[PDB]
Order: C-alpha cells, then sequence, then structure tokens
C-alpha cells in the first residue's frame, strides 16, 4: 500500500523524554512564569484560524472495498459524525470513485452539502472478511438514515505535516455511540475546566461556584462523550446538563448553570454555535413569576429583523444564557419575550 | 467576551511535542506538568497573615485545640518556617503562648477539629500521637491558598484559613489532565498517571508524601461506577475516586507501606525477585519488602489470582511488593510488613 509512509513512532527508544507525554514549555500567565517539562498540553483547536488537523483514510484502496461491501449489504450512505470528517469525504471522493470505476464496479460517492447538526445513524461499516454511495445531505426517501452507516471510522495514528497534521482513519472493530477519544482533550488546573476535542471546546470555571462558563461549537455532532475523560461524572442528573448528552455533551457536573436546565431545544441547527452567559446586545432579562415557561431557544431579532429588546425568565440566574451563531444572537430557553404578541419570531425547531 | 478575556489572561502559552500527534505545535491552554519529582523545593507556601493568624491560634487554643497536623510536607515546611514569628507576635501581644514544630516522619494524618477566621501553653504541630496533646484534640486541613505570586513571586503560595469545613483537599493546587494515552491526577505531592495500553490502568505513581485528605470530584476523571475496592491509592490517603485509580487483578491496597514516607508505584519486578501465579498461594496481606530486618533476600514470591507485572512499591528503605504478592517460602524470617491498614 503506497498512500501511507511512517515516521518514527512512539515505541523507539527516546531517552531525553517519555514519548506519550507533551514535551515543551508554557508560561503561566496567572503566576507569570516560565515552565519546562512534561506532560499534557491542552490546546483550542476549534477557535483556530485554520484547520490543524486533516482526516485521510489508511488506505483509500481498502476503503473503497469497504463501501462496496457495505453497498452489497443494503447501506445506501452514509452521516458524517463531524465537519471534519465531511471535509475528507468531500476530499476524498474523486478518488473512491476513479478506484471503483477502474476496478469495474458500478457504484459511486456522493457527498453532499450538510448544513445543520451531523446526526446519528443504526449502520456501521465493517472490515472485510441504485448505484450511488451518498454522504451527508438532506433527509430523503431515496436514502433514509436508518439504511445509513455512522461513526465507523476512528483514528489509528497521525501523519507529519508543516502546518497542519494528518489523522489516519481506520474501520472501527466494534459498534459504539462514543466519540473518538484519540482526538479528545480534558483538562483542569487553577480551577479552571476544559472538556475539548477538535470541534468541541466547554470552559467551565470556580467563580463562587463551579459552572459552564463559555462554550464553542464549530458543528453540533451526535456521538457520546467518554467517561474516562470526563470530569465530575459522578451523581449526574441528565436534566440538568446544559449541553444535551446525546449531543456530545459531557456527562459532567461542570456541563450545569444553576437556573438552567437541559437546552433540549437550543439552536442546533444553525451550524456552528458559540454559548456564554452574556446580554445579546440591545436586550435586557429580568426576574419575573408571571414570564413564559422554557420553550424553544428565540432569535433577538424577527425574520424581517427586528430587534427584541425585553425579556424575562421565571426562575433563571443572571447574566442569561445565550447563544451566538451566524443567524444571529439568541437565548436560552427559560428566557421568554416579555410581549406576548409573536412578531414571527425565530425559533429552534430542534428538540434532542 | 468577558469568559474568553480571562481564559487568555489565565491560561499557559507555550509549545510542545507530541510523538503521540506526531507534532510540534505552539498555542494557548491548559499544561500539566511533572513537579512531584523535583518542583516540591520550588513552590513554597506563606500565610497571608502571621498576624491574623496568631489571632486564630490563640481563639482555637482558649476552645481547647491543643495543637494541629499539617496536611502536607508543603504546610509543615510553612509552620516549621513561621514558628518564630507566630511566637514573637504572641509575646508581643501578651498570650501565654509559643508553637512548637515536631518532626513528621510518617503519613500525614487527619483529625477532627479546625481553625476559625471570626491546659498546657503550647500548641504542638505534628509529631508523634501524645495522650499530652491527642490527635482528637487537634486541627487539621484548616488552610487553603488564597493566592499565588507574581513574577519574581511566581513560586510563592499565600495561605488563609478555610470558610468552611470539608476533608477536600486543597483544588488551586491540582492539575488533572487526559490527553492521547496519557490521564494524569496531581498536585504539589500528588503524581498519579494511567495509561491507554490495551486497556485504561494505572501505570504509575509518585507520593511526596501520603496525605489523608480527599481527592475532589470537580479535578476527578472517570468517577462513574465507582467500586471502592479496585481503587489501588485507598480513598483514605488522597486517592482520586476515578477508574483511572485502578489495575486489573489488584483491590484496594489498605495495607501498602504508606508509613514510609516517600512512596513510588508501578508495576515491575523487584530486583533479584520473581513472581508466578500459583493457587496455593497466600490470600492479600501486609505488603512485605523484599529484605528482611536483618538485610537478607526474599526472593520467590507467588500471587493468587493477580496480573504481572506485578504491583511494587519503592520506599527509602528498599523495595515492596502489593498486597496479593506474598513471600513463596513459609518459613517467615521476621519479615519487615506494612503495620498500616487504612
Ligand atoms: C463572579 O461571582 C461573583 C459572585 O458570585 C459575581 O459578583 C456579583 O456580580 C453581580 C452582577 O453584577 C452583582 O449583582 C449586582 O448587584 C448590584 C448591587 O446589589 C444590590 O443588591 C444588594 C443585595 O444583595 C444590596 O445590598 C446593594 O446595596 C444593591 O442594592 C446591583 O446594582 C446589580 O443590579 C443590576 O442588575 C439587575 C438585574 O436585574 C438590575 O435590576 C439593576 O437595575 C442593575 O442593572 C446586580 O444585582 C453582585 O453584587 C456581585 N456580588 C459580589 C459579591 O461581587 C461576579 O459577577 C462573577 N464574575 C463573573 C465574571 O462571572
Ligand atoms: O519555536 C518558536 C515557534 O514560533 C512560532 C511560529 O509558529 C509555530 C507553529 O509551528 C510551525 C513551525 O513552522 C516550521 C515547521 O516546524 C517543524 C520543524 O521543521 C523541520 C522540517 O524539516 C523537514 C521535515 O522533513
Ligand atoms: C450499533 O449500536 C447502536 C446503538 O446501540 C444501534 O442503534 C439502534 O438501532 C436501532 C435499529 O437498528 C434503532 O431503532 C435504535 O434507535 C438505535 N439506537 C440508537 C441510535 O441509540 C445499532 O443498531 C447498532 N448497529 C450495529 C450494526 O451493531
Ligand atoms: C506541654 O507541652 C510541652 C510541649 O509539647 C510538653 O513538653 C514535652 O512533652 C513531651 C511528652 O512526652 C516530652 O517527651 C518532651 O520531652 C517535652 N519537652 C519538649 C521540649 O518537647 C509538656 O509535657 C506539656 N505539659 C503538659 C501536657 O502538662
Ligand atoms: C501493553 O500491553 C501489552 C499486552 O497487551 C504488553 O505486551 C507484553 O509485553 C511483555 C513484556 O513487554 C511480553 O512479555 C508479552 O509477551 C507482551 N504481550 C503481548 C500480547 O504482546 C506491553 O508490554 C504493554 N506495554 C507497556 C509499555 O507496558
Ligand atoms: C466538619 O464537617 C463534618 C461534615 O459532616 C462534620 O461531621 C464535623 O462534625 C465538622 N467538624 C467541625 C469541627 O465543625
Amino acid at each position: 500500500h503506497h498512500h501511507h509512509s511512517s515516521g518514527v513512532d512512539l515505541g523507539t527508544e527516546n531517552l531525553y523524554f517519555q514519548s506519550n507525554a507533551d514535551t515543551g514549555c508554557a508560561i503561566d500567565i496567572s503566576r507569570q512564569e516560565l515552565r519546562c517539562g512534561s506532560g499534557v498540553f491542552i490546546h483550542n483547536d476549534v477557535e483556530a484560524w485554520m484547520d490543524r488537523y486533516k482526516y485521510y483514510p489508511e488506505t483509500p484502496q481498502g476503503l473503497a472495498k469497504i463501501i462496496q461491501k457495505a453497498h452489497k449489504e443494503g447501506v445506501c450512505g452514509l452521516r458524517s459524525v463531524s465537519r471534519l470528517e465531511h471535509q475528507m469525504w468531500e476530499a476524498v471522493k474523486d478518488e473512491l470513485n476513479t478506484l471503483l470505476k477502474e476496478n469495474g464496479v458500478d457504484l459511486s460517492v456522493v457527498v453532499e452539502k450538510q448544513e445543520g447538526m451531523y446526526k446519528s445513524a443504526p449502520k456501521r461499516l465493517t472490515a472485510t472478511t441504485n448505484n450511488t454511495f451518498v454522504v451527508d445531505g438532506p433527509e430523503t426517501k431515496e436514502c433514509p438514515t436508518q439504511n445509513r452507516a455512522w461513526n465507523s471510522l476512528e483514528v489509528e495514528d497521525f501523519g507529519f505535516g508543516l502546518t497542519s497534521t494528518r489523522m489516519f482513519l481506520k474501520v472501527r472493530e466494534s459498534n459504539t455511540t462514543e466519540c473518538d477519544s484519540k482526538i479528545i482533550g480534558t483538562a483542569v488546573k487553577n480551577n479552571l475546566a476544559i472538556h475539548s476535542d477538535l470541534s468541541y471546546w466547554i470552559e467551565s470555571r470556580l467563580n463562587d461556584t463551579w459552572k459552564l462558563e463559555r462554550a464553542v461549537l464549530g458543528e453540533v455532532k451526535s456521538c457520546t462523550w467518554p467517561e474516562t475523560h470526563t470530569l465530575w461524572g459522578d451523581g449526574i442528573l441528565e436534566s440538568d446538563l446544559i449541553i444535551p448528552v446525546t449531543l456530545a455533551g459531557p456527562r459532567s457536573n461542570h456541563n450545569r448553570r444553576p437556573g438552567y436546565k437541559t437546552q433540549n431545544q437550543g439552536p442546533w441547527d444553525e451550524g456552528r454555535v458559540e454559548i456564554d452567559f452574556d446580554y445579546c446586545p440591545g436586550t435586557t432579562v429580568t426576574l419575573s413569576e408571571s414570564c413564559g415557561h422554557r420553550g424553544p431557544a428565540t432569535r433577538t431579532t424577527t425574520e424581517s429583523g427586528k430587534l427584541i429588546t425585553d425579556w424575562c425568565c421565571r426562575s433563571c440566574t443572571l447574566p442569561p444564557l445565550r447563544y451566538q451563531t451566524d443567524s444571529g444572537c439568541w437565548y436560552g430557553m427559560e428566557i421568554r419575550p416579555q410581549r406576548h404578541d409573536e412578531k414571527t419570531l425565530v425559533q429552534s425547531q430542534v428538540n434532542a
């Protein structure tokens, strides 16, 4: 197989340092000090201006065979777990089609644009022992999700690069809903806590209490956050978890905010989503026992583009839970417009 | 944003080599480094106010608190360094009381009383257990880090008296992280490392001291569905309630050599010894040292149903084996065994 060549790997005899820890120097801006050593270094990659990591199959040829096998067994298509996976399919389809074509296989890979959240599917690709394979796109009768594969691939090893690293995907030996743990980084230091990977950045901090402070989701996925990489996962009420478990929300008490419950009806279908606790520009939020109950997350702008100024909440805490998306700024479920006149507002239709 | 301004102002910024990711990367985030194996000399405790602390003590002394037990060596060394300053203050406020701090050899044990912010004439810190000043009348875990220093004083840590009552460890000095095939539970004296080989399991631990506080759940990984019998480092000895704190074939080392000072746990053979699986072997017992009091070597060891490599302790007085690992020869040569039972 000529699409892959390795370099140095882990098992190489390193006399200088621990090969499976991160080794370097960093400035601790709190204490204002420079420290070198070995350990675990967690970086923010969700908010990077370009992609450091890129998926590629370990063997394109092998992957083409996995697909034609799946095609024979009734698997009409596939749904990606993440934007990065989607970009791999988008980037490798012409290569796959060539493999299939030159081997006289009546099958072509079709990958459609994915705008919303990356949803789950029941089927799985497996290793070896209509004439199209559709990746993502809208939900159709021609290729329903229930016949599509999802979360069938995981990272085997990484590829060196100068301004970007390759991640090579292999076929999973098992069936899980769990996110690939190889790309997960979780850490807590100086009472600041991070649950992260290549698309989620979830930050909780101890102010007067431990609570969620900020979250950035480059996409909204449907895999499961592993317990191995989860902080504070004892005595959990899934109702209190701000980011829903079914949306790769960490089953962690860090994933909470007093006054708030599970945002099952947040704007998850908006693409990139950023959660934090501040006021939407030009709006206000006041406590009122005479306020509406939890409902779909509402955007602070109308379909026309008019601004809803006055907002209320029954029993939440301030500052309000705020979403920021491409289409504007939204408020958490427990926060409702104060005026009952619906001006044809924009609300989430997700319910997850 | 607000919380994004805070992160840049309070996070770690630098570069590191990741052989796992096969990359060299710079950036901002959170860095957990190894400090137990060198840095206990560079970070140092200071009380926020000696003066305020002297008042805190004389109050507690009046309320029947005869003395104190430190949570950690770092705390112990603070007392040792600040006693002359406190005693001077006490003298100057006409208070018939002096602080006495004794050497601490064993594990740092717990105590029920607490100092608060708002008939001997001595306040005893640590030392052996006495009837003159019993543990049950001493305070413990009354302090926490208020804040850190800066630039030149970046390695200074200023302590305040706890506003609340817990058994939990000071969380401000805790670093817990997992990335690639590595998961770390650490602070200024514990380094607890688990690795993903075929499965996630404990691989190595270094304890510069053995303390008796409780590892916070907020800084605990994989703390769901815990069987405490399976936790290698005992919960009562600041062991993390984590499934990372496990090793297939082994149960809680309640009778390990915790009273020896520095302890290093890992899974390798003691030099000159061997370990074999045998159903005709002894059941779990106190951890045994591979050398006798005389200085003779035990070579042959057995275990009933554990996994190899064996659980190994390393202390100043030598190398020991896990509770489930017993000498194969039944002739007792007067062995050196742990007497802790925790
Ligand atoms: C880290 O965590 C700390 C504490 O957990 C936070 O500190 C608090 O921040 C809030 C937000 O500003 C403060 O609340 C404000 O208090 C002002 C004064 O308090 C009134 O009420 C008290 C009763 O306790 C009286 O004693 C006092 O005399 C005042 O009458 C108010 O003026 C503020 O009101 C504003 O917002 C309300 C919201 O409805 C409006 O109705 C008002 O018109 C006005 O616009 C607000 O209530 C609180 O005082 C702070 N406490 C402390 C101890 O500092 C930090 O904010 C937090 N930091 C981060 C980054 O998260
Ligand atoms: C792999 O596991 C998943 C989850 O355990 C299975 O998903 C279920 O599949 C059935 C129909 O196939 C659906 O009705 C359920 O709703 C699914 N549960 C979910 C999505 O949580 C899946 O069937 C398994 N597939 C294989 C090939 O093992
Ligand atoms: C009051 O406290 C002092 C200091 O702790 C006690 O003096 C020591 O007591 C121990 C107890 O066995 C002796 O071993 C030491 O030799 C004593 N001196 C020193 C310098 O440590 C004293 O006994 C206490 N008096 C009481 C309880 O009545
Ligand atoms: C990771 O686990 C594997 C077993 O799953 C270890 O492999 C064994 O290594 C020992 C000595 O290194 C050999 O005697 C065995 O034959 C190996 N077994 C197999 C199945 O290969 C491996 O050593 C572990 N890695 C580390 C770093 O401890
Ligand atoms: C400290 O708190 C614990 C928590 O239950 C309690 O049992 C104990 O009595 C308290 N001690 C003091 C001195 O307040």
